[PDB]
């Protein structure tokens, strides 16, 4: 599909005349094309945004949920056409495809059920829109991440421009089109496509701009916080993570494993809570190891209608993970399985697929350990103590998911304080934020006042 | 008074040997001296605090809380102490002193109050043997950085609930304000806080300032100040991903309609110009004042500054500026108003005044019409005891004017038409509306537990591959 602008209520091209062409991540063939924006461009989409900013927020809470429902119960009537796009772009397993639809669906209802949800001084505290929000969408969900963002904004009375990752316009293109469809007025949602590296720092730093909502890598995060020293704006950044696996000697093997092969290889290892690092108790490692060897030689890659994974989601990415795999190599490391691109008959060949990769006689100190991999590779490595265990966690600039397999209650108490990490999923696999609060104080007492540092002897005159 | 510092629970000279003298504000004389710390002394309060962490965080609240009462009642003890101090270092007339003591006396107090009142919370998983338990916890090493303006009020503000929640702390004062904040982390040590648990580094920023908040080790960052170095800081924490807690100040509107309560009116604005000399977040910065009343009240506002005393803080009503540069910034922005077509309706210059006292850095009471909205009075923080007035004829213009301006904290409306002050309530793009008068440091962590015990189906798992 080809994909374009939509600026104040009006599906548009790019003002510069550029295109930049989608690929598939399944054929390596060019597959559509989006418009990319200019500055100018992204200008006027943020003046529609805060002409359209009044009158959103007057139509009150109600109004703006009765919208999101009416998006909600559109996209669940086409679902399959999102679906079928997802597919496509991203080259996920087909039930990979639905859940994310159902979750997308899912979410969209929840935030639209948050609809109306002295004695002589008073209070009175409002909470009202931050007024122009600048969504800022990555692919590892390209629609669930994009229903997150757009919801809660919409119906807290915020108005968006939406720039989706350059890999995956078109499920968020389609999203916006059923907005539109469901009566979003016109710029109160603005959907700019364009390359980062001409436009993305333009677009966070803008005048203009009162908040910020992104998911994505660290360092783009990093760049987007120091952009918006310039216009102060309010940022919800989530990103990503170095997600340790640890799993001791009393473990029930086959859910861990099951576990393992959910983090590892849902979506191709490219989460914000994917299973980064393996840690295993020497007693059970070797036998674990082998197990998982085996459970990965079972998967199959290829058709998102019959695979059991997919592919990465550009050739760069592919090239990245190459790179990695041969720095692991060409310092000691030991390929267990996997380490390359699968060998596919047809149009899957150049494809971006790489096989589940299984690494040992891994370093701690290692790229492998201690940088976001983000794709269908992990090292392992043996543990012999839970203090040790602790540490080995611990060690990463990254926290924030976290797995742990035992039957040791006294263990899991400890993690719960020792292991600095936000989620810790153990023997398993916001809507405020987009409000700014106001206090109005009043006095209405209508007698004289009486100030500490303000002497009262100046009033009697 | 000498300050120094306090790194991994011992009082010591910064690493450098160098020294950075304290000037009174009173009579512009050096009145002691602070440390000058190195990098590498910052290091080593950071490497104590991490030590210091497990150790406070195992403690539990209540201990904590045991500890912050002792020493909140320790400063209630020596008050008076901090009264002269900070008389001494900012110059602040006595009563001002008082009531920010009390001030840091209650914030104390309310603080030691939520021990164990934020409890972690066990609510229901995705399944009947499933849970999730959601502990709130420390962020870890916390940097706090506090202004000179308030420099005990602040410090208490910062350090309080910090420590309560189990943080580890490293704390850097204004320069102008060392000694305020060493007392008070005196106090605290005296209290019992355990070594390595509280840091104190004093230094010049533009050495240390920016080293201090980009620093690998840290995890928060609480700081109040001007709106460019929390920009700075910003940026700067880029680095190292730290939380940002950033109170930045304003250019708050001051607006009188025709029918406002005169005297009540007269009174809130001279809190709000002179308090602290001007020196607030929450300070009137543009006068804006209806054309029916605004000459006879301008006047009014002339005469009540005239009677105004500036000098010692035993009898004065106003204190000075905290620095020569603040004192130079203002002359300077003066002489800009002047040299543009302004009329100085009142004072404009430093006061007459004997003996030493002439030589701190007091700045009369300034009050200056034909002022411009687009000029520099009008657009860029002022923090001193200047202002311009402004005549308005509508609710909208006025609106219009209040709303013209790059930062927005507070704001202050007199009036008494119930309609206007409704308006105003929306119409007024400011997080404070002032009408007719004058957690954060703790992360939320999961913990999702499965007990079932039974096999796992995951939906993307095949359990024909566990057929073997």
């Amino acid at each position: 599909m080809d994909t374009k602008l939509y600026i104040d209520g009006q599906w548009v091209n790019s003002s510069s005349g550029k295109t930049v062409d989608k690929y598939s991540p399944v054929t390596g063939q060019v597959i559509g094309r989006m418009e990319a924006a200019t500055r100018d461009d992204v200008d006027r989409a943020i003046d529609a945004a805060e002409d359209a900013f009044w009158a959103w927020n007057d139509l009150g809470s109600v109004e703006r949920s009765k919208i999101i429902y009416r998006a909600k119960e559109l996209i669940e009537k086409n679902r399959a056409e999102l679906e079928n796009i997802i597919m496509e772009e991203n080259g996920k397993p087909v039930k990979e495809a639905k859940e994310e639809v159902d979750g997308v669906i899912d979410q969209i209802q929840y935030y639209a059920e948050w609809a109306r949800k002295s004695s002589h001084r008073k209070i009175f505290q409002y909470k009202v829109p931050y007024g122009i929000v600048v969504a800022l969408t990555p692919w590892n969900f390209p629609a669930g991440m994009v229903a997150r963002k757009l919801a809660p904004a919409l119906l807290t009375g915020n108005t968006v421009v939406l720039k989706p990752s350059s890999d995956t316009p078109g499920s968020a293109e389609w999203i916006v089109r059923k907005f539109v469809e469901a009566g979003v007025p016109k710029g109160v949602l603005n959907f700019i496509t364009g390359r980062g590296s001409e436009i993305g720092d333009y677009i966070v730093e803008h005048k203009k701009v009162n908040l910020i909502t992104m998911t994505g890598s660290t360092a783009t995060g990093q760049r987007i916080m120091q952009k918006a020293s310039a216009n102060m704006a309010k940022l919800i950044l989530e990103l990503g993570g170095k997600a340790p696996f640890m799993v001791w000697k009393d473990a029930d093997m086959d859910n861990a494993l099951k576990t393992l092969l959910w983090a590892k290889y849902w979506n191709a290892g490219q989460s914000c809570i994917a299973a980064e690092r393996l840690y295993v108790h020497e007693d059970i490692y070797d036998t674990f190891m082998s197990r998982f060897v085996e459970l990965s030689r079972k998967l199959a890659l290829g058709d998102p209608k019959n695979a059991d994974m997919g592919p990465l989601i550009n050739k760069g990415a592919l090239q990245a993970t190459s790179e990695i795999v041969e720095e692991a190599k060409e310092s000691g490391a030991k390929i267990l399985f996997g380490g390359s691109q699968p060998s596919l008959s047809g149009p899957y060949r150049n494809g971006y697929f790489f096989l589940p990769t299984i690494i040992g006689n891994a370093d701690q100190k290692s790229k492998i350990f201690q940088e976001e991999i983000f794709a269908p590779v992990i090292g392992a490595r043996k543990i012999s103590s839970v203090e040790e265990m602790c540490d080995l966690a611990n060690d990463n600039k990254y926290g924030l998911a976290s797995y742990l397999f035992t039957k040791d209650p006294n263990i899991i108490f400890e993690a719960s304080e020792r292991i600095r990490f936000g989620e810790l999923y153990v023997n398993m696999p916001g809507i405020s934020e987009y409000l700014k609060l106001k206090n109005i104080y009043v006095d209405y007492s209508g007698k004289p006042l009486h100030i500490n540092t303000v002497r009262d002897d100046l009033f009697q005159s």
